């Protein structure tokens, strides 16, 4: 089609913006202080922080000047139009939350807040074109559905963004998501639901190219680091496709590893389990590798309900705990490093990335 | 009406919000190093910059949170156009939000900030084109493409416009509440006529805008607390362009923006780079006095070409630009300008006084309209 043939193009050339803008700007992050230190690296220079903003502006940018190629020539149909701009609103705001919180270092609460707040034009979207609250069980859910959608989209955004800290991991994921969702769209595209299918290609292919422009600085050596922006850009914008698409499911199937990390990191997140700053793999000096991490805490204080997870968790062979008591950090990296011992930065990465790519194929095959 | 009523709740509530979360988090703006010197008092102090975000969050939360009262039961076919116009809207001023808050973190140069005004201005002439289209000024002549052409300048103007009026305490958003007060007076007057949609589109976008700056005004008051910037500049610059055009008023709204116009002009030689332009602009403090005097801008005159001389000739001529002699040329802005014709100023009694040459611009603007006695 015509309307795609143009996003692709324009695709392209936001490609190419963004690595060609990233290195412009450099010099005004440095000098904004927008910058953090390579935490798994042996040098402490500063790197610029929250690059993705501009990777997320040049996608708005994109959509602001793609919105009229689809009616050419289209009682223009406000709905289909409305659905375009209530999903720019949301990836906006989302953008610009993200940006703002790494500056400002928001607190938890701050996030859930602004987190809802914008994702409440998805719900809008939602109810006035398609409005839809019926699961198969055949039950009405109602407002719950809604429910729902929320808060799906707050995980999306922080699923993301908590399977982070190694180069290059977030923007990779995020990319290989993106395209697993880009092939499901195209196959439906034959099938009965088309105009959803190609609505979610409309929002993935520009998400898809400037995401890999802003990876190309983000892969191992880290030249830039993405930050909160784009972790929650990618995903209110997963979350975005998956509703208005009517495949929210079928992506979470694709979301198997952020799942499973995200349950794994429960009771971190709860604090039952003590959850430190930062709770990424430990480059060893010696090795040149990355080793696991622990959270370190007095172990009588802890409530009694912790120490009983704990001890299931030590039962299942999840938990390294060397008893004070030093549980292993749980996130899927240091689970990874557990299972398969000291892994290189860019080859732990790069495993990660397979590991998604196997998930994806696991759900096209119960798919189809 | 229920709408407007609701409309009036949430923005109380949105202004009580803001006067709270100003001061709330102020510990984040100053760790994360966004903070401004006041350079029109002799204290060295840091205050916390664009602080308008604040505002500008609120703002957006109350709208969002808004959308649905308008539409109550609103027979099987829902209205998507007034929706789309509601989210297309809020979409242009978020991304300015957000633009003018990146632009002070990052310092942006004026090309990338003049473009980006105008992909974000993109999504309303998008609205405009969908929900209402017409192209036809009544002077009656069929502009076309120009049309979105002005439109699209017209919302670039307005951003910039209040940004560069600026540099005393409470003028950027002093001014902009009291534009903001004026065009609600004149979207309830016009409310009872013939264009009632455009209007009460107007007010939903005004009303709350109007409470939360003036959250943002309790503490940018002088002595300030906090600054604006950009963010707060941008976004009601293009708030006000959305109401206007999306309106259907803005010949009536440019003559609200005539303080903003006329400073905008009078510094048009400086912006262009004809006259040389500093990078402030603004009066400088008199340490003595403890009041404002003007600014003047130095240059050698061999540099300066033939066009800036002749301009500076006719102003000089005019009695607008004091000029003493390499040569030094007064700065060219309307706070400037009036410190020209009344002396030396405290801050905030020059500060006022723009707020009331503002009302008395409002003051005219509603005579001409509606044929009143001056
Ligand atoms: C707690 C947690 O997981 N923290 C993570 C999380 O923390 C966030 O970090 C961010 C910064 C981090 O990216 C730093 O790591 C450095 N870095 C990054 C790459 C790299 O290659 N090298 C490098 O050095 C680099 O300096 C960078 O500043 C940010 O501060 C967040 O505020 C911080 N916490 C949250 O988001 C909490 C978000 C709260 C999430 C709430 C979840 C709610 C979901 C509910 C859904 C349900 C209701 C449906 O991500 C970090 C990634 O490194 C982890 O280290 C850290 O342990
Ligand atoms: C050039 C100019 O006007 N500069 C101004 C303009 O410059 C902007 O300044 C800002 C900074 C200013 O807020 C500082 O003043 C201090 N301050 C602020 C309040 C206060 O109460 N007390 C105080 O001390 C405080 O430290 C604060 O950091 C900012 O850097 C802008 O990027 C800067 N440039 C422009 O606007 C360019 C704007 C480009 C204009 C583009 C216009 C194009 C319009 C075209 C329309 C057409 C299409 C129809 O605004 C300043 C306001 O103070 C002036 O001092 C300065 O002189
Ligand atoms: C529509 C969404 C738009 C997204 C906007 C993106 C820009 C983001 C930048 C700044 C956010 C500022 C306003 C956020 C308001 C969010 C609302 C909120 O969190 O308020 C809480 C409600 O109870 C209380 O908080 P409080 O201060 O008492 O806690 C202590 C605190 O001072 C510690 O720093
Ligand atoms: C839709 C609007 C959203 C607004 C988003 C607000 C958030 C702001 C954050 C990042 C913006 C960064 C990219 C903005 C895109 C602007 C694109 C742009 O201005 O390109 C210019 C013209 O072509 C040339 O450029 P260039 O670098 O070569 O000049 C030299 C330069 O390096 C001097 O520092």
């Amino acid at each position: 089609p015509m309307p795609l043939l143009i996003n692709l193009i324009v695709s392209l050339l936001g490609f190419v913006a963004t690595v060609t803008l990233i290195p412009a700007f450099r010099g005004h992050f440095i000098a904004a202080r927008l910058c953090g230190q390579d935490l798994n690296k042996t040098s402490r220079q500063q790197i610029p922080e929250s690059q993705g903003v501009i990777s997320g502006a040049v996608f708005l940018i994109i959509l602001f000047c793609f919105i009229p190629f689809p009616f050419l020539n289209c009682a223009f149909p406000h709905h289909e139009f409305v659905a375009l701009i209530g999903a720019l609103l949301a990836i906006c705001c989302m953008i610009f939350l993200g940006f703002a919180d790494d500056v400002l270092n928001l607190r938890w609460r701050h996030k859930l807040l602004l987190h809802t707040a914008a994702s409440l034009p998805l719900l809008m979207v939602y109810f006035t074109n398609f409005g839809n609250t019926t699961i198969v069980v055949h039950l009405d859910l109602g407002i719950l559905y809604y429910v729902y959608m929320g808060l799906l989209a707050v995980f999306c955004t922080n699923a993301i963004n908590i399977l982070a800290g190694i180069n290059g991991l977030e923007a990779g994921q995020s990319l290989v998501i993106s395209a697993s969702i880009i092939v499901f769209n195209l196959v439906e595209l034959e099938g009965d639901c088309r105009d959803d299918h190609v609505f979610s290609l409309y929002f993935m292919i520009p998400f898809f190219f400037t995401t890999l422009g802003l990876l190309y600085h983000n892969w191992y050596p880290s030249r830039v680091f993405v930050g909160d922006t784009f972790c929650y850009f990618a995903g209110m914008t997963f979350a975005v496709v998956g509703i208005l698409g009517h495949f929210s499911k079928t992506m979470l199937l694709f979301f198997m590893p952020q799942v499973f990390n995200f349950l794994y990191s429960l009771p971190q997140l709860l604090h039952i389990i003590p959850c430190p700053r930062h709770r990424i793999p430990r480059l060893n000096i010696k090795t040149g590798k990355l080793e696991m991490s622990y959270s370190k805490f007095k172990t009588k204080s802890l409530s009694f309900l912790g120490t009983f997870i704990l001890k299931v968790a030590e039962s299942l062979q999840l938990v390294t705990v060397h008893q004070f008591t030093e549980c292993n950090n749980m996130t899927l990296i240091n689970l990874l490093l557990k299972v398969l011992g000291p892994i290189h930065e860019r080859n732990l990465t790069l495993l990660l990335l397979l590991l998604q790519i196997l998930g994806s194929a696991i759900t096209f095959s119960i798919r189809y």
